[PDB]
């Protein structure tokens, strides 16, 4: 779609051709952050430190229940009230309607409720009533086992407690930190896996492999950031937040590609100039358009995407990629860096009036014309050429 | 203020309305942050690491006393002399008073140098001459105290010696990390109480529980990034640098709130628009003018900002909300995810040409017309909508 | 080269002067990071874990490697081949090339491979065959060392899997984190001595101290994050991926200096008005240009880039900094903080119609007219002055 040719006579060239990937179809899977810890082990010498936890944990979970019964009472009166939320986005009413339908796992974990709070290691796997599974995370047993525990008999009651408290606060101070957004927003406020994880140490493999997954596998997902997890059901008394975590399918958008395009400064009249485009175009059937692809990621052969992202591109800009050149935009280069030459099709492009380009068959140096932008470099010639510092060998232009 | 009649039929949608809050008159509390720790019980095997980790911190905190000890004298010369300072802007020269106004407090922390040295702990709380109260940070005292002393009796003495200087050069690095802008420029920098505490295990509920404020009872100021951290005195011999942290009060401004909008696709002979606008759009007693939204922090309800930044509206972005509707700036869609209907004051407005509408109350279609941009629904025809994949129930448009 | 004259009647301030540097000449020194840890002391507990880490860590480096050897067989079939590569940026081309050329020490680093493997401490330098120096890093086994040596004796058989484990998923979790855009991309992708540390307890002070060099005396390279490091060998069965890091030095552009500017704001008719410039401007001998200061970064006395970095400037802004004074861009301030007062030259210039000027000499209000902007405070009249909250001593305008 794109007019190489004249795109690489104003100093635009074709670079990588990436595929181009759409979030969809996402499967879920639960996962339970319990807040208050099981501390059998130390409990005589943390008696003070512990109450003092056990309230400062209800006092920033009570806001949260509250704030989730009020979204759940709007659906379970009728489909949402449109007069009970008053106003609201298409996103929030969407999430509201997916938490309503997800109030059945939230009851089937609630069920599980003596059998979450006696899991005494740091990561368990328990078998739902629905048989379903879900893990358990217990951050605090995780230090306790390995840093009080082995060593009780040497530390004194009042040193034990001290730590724990230490223990205790830092763990907070972490779910304050990462759970923050959410715990002031449940309904829309949605966490990646990797935030998730920096209550545990940032151990995302840990997570996502006991719950069936390797992290080396997902990781066109996990790069993205397209692991999300989303508040479920918040249990005050019990102490812990649960979640539903994401691992959606990606989806080949059909017949549409992302090509890249790398600026060469190019003379005219003796003076460097550089050609302002976005550096990734994207190419639908019979569109061309824009992508924010910072919002994006891009891998080595795709580009992944939450949403659509498709931007229109102004009509400057059209013409200028579709042959009219001459309302392309371009600035003039006082810096001392810019590209000053690029390899695609086997060729490479330079700027030879200013960087040096030399034959290394005959050492003789190429001359450009100043009425020519760029020099086509190829086999036609001279077999091996060096530009600037580097000397590469090149292709053919018959290919 | 807002037309909101003209936005709606553009495809504008009345959102949320926050309250208003600015940063005003802080308090003030005192923190030592000790770079030389108590080193009592392993000050045998580290005599090698301990003088060169010494070495080290008087290297790092003589620049930063000699910066200090210049802005002081520039005042105490004279009122900031400003033959001396030469250029300035006004932050720095009232950064400079407040420093001088703070050099009492200073020499009160000066005074407790003894005290300071003698803290064997984590965190220690030390009654100041002034009646004050100031928190002393000992990291490394703490790391010892929890993963040396337990296990003392298995260590061999040059072991000790390898891991203490390990955890010195881990605490150098962290003080590095977060104190680095600082230590280079102490007068104008200010440091996150979250940032502080990353010196400290990212326990910043810790610092805010021994200075006396509990974190889950002060997050409107905590989250917003308010609760700053100022070098107020560095002892290079000492070797501690002392921290005045600010907790200001946030005051609500007199008549003004903030609105957002929320944009809804609106079709014009079968094709997608989006009108383009401020998502949040700030409202005094008698002007409208922008707010950025991404310096300040959007809570619950309300808009927390230690400056004002109100930042006016162009002429034209002006005219567009006021009811000329003719000059709003819109842009064709051509993507698949753009929000299709919003939901505002219990009425639903959505765009049922590009996406469906249909009447669960009577089980019929919803058609509206090619002339007409965005479709309203109420209860004048039907009580329950679909709209998209969701169906929601609907206020009265009398209302 | 500005007129300052014309931009203080604008309400513009000149500012401090910088110095420019820019990197050039980099030393390289090589490091080893083992991803398989040498666990002897706890081999017996650990057989199922480590397996299971072992195919991990090679299905994770197999295809690092085979991108590297890729680029290796591109350059060993020569001088880069065009043909091979097909299309590629001048930036990957060159580090191709080096990749080659640093092909020498990575033999040299695999002929090592035995003395690697049997390393039993976290941080070890080797002296290579060629003379050189390389630091190993051993994360797990300083964990290791620290938590489970020293309670060997009182923790059981599957403990201590289940806490190696632990240990092990949490390093592979830390080494996706840091190295993944990296493994994605070897030979283009450059990691910060601070991002390389991540893997390392954030402790890039023992890096560099091991390597030769102090943190502190380096602070001018670390702080703008000038220390890169690239992939230079990988070996998947012995399970490490080796670096090179870069210490370049810094060369002083000859006679370029950066301007800072203030804002000040300036009154006509009764209205605050703010003149949008630049808060950077880079003088050369005979050119002016803007600077990306958000990519550099601004230290106490100079301005430090990877790159040149001079944007152009538009002619409209050009001629408002060279006199032409209609053309600059102003603001209206409908906000209640701009800074309305700055020092410059010992003269404090600020906007007495929006702020209370007074002397303390003779303690009466400075009046400035409506039909000037700013204005001149200096010995002339008054010898101290007071300006809004703050009252400042000035100096002499004769001079």
């Amino acid at each position: 779609s794109l007019h190489y040719d004249s795109l690489s006579k104003v100093g635009i060239i074709k670079g990588l051709t990436y595929n181009y990937k759409i979030k969809g179809s996402p499967s879920t899977k639960l996962m339970v952050v319990k807040l208050i810890p099981n501390i059998d082990g130390v409990r005589n010498c943390t008696q003070k430190q512990f109450d003092e936890y056990k309230n400062l944990v209800k006092n920033v979970l009570e806001p949260v229940k509250l704030a989730l019964n009020a979204m759940l009472d709007n659906v379970k009166s009728c489909c949402m009230a449109g007069v009970a939320l008053g106003v609201a986005t298409a996103a929030t009413v969407t999430a509201g309607i997916a938490l309503h339908r997800s109030n059945e796992n939230a009851q089937a974990i609630a069920n599980m409720k003596n059998a979450i709070q006696n899991t005494n290691e740091a990561v368990k796997q328990l078998q739902l009533a629905n048989k379903q599974t879900l893990a358990v995370i217990d951050t605090i047993r995780g230090e306790i086992n390995n840093n009080i525990i082995p060593v009780i008999n040497q530390l004194s009651c009042d040193t034990i407690g001290l730590s724990v408290g230490i223990k205790l606060t830092q763990y907070y101070s972490e779910i304050l930190t990462a759970f923050g957004p959410a715990l002031q927003n449940p309904v829309n406020t949605r966490i990646t896996i990797q935030a998730i994880s920096s209550v545990f140490n940032r151990n995302f493999d840990e997570l996502l492999k006991i719950m069936g997954y390797t992290s080396g596998d997902l990781y066109e997902i996990l790069h993205s950031g397209l692991i999300r997890g989303n508040i479920i059901d918040v249990d005050v008394e019990a102490g812990y937040i649960a979640l539903e975590i994401e691992f959606p399918n990606l989806t080949l958008v059909p017949n549409a590609v992302v090509q890249e395009l790398m600026p060469i400064s190019y003379n005219v009249d003796g003076d460097e100039w550089v050609t302002l485009v976005p550096r990734f175009v994207l190419t639908r059937t019979t569109l061309l358009s824009n992508i924010d692809t910072s919002r994006c990621t891009v891998t080595e052969s795709s580009v992944i995407c939450d949403n659509d992202y498709a931007l229109p591109m102004s009509y400057e800009l059209i013409g200028c990629l579709q042959g009219d050149t001459s309302k392309c935009a371009r600035e003039k280069v006082v810096s001392s860096y810019v590209p000053r030459f690029a390899l695609s099709d086997g060729l490479v492009y330079a700027n030879c009036l200013n960087t040096i380009c030399r034959c290394m068959d005959t050492d003789t140096p190429i001359s450009q014309s100043l009425g020519t932008t760029v020099s086509l470099l190829d086999n036609k010639k001279c077999l091996v050429y060096q530009v600037g510092d580097i000397l590469i060998s090149v292709g053919s232009y018959l290919g």
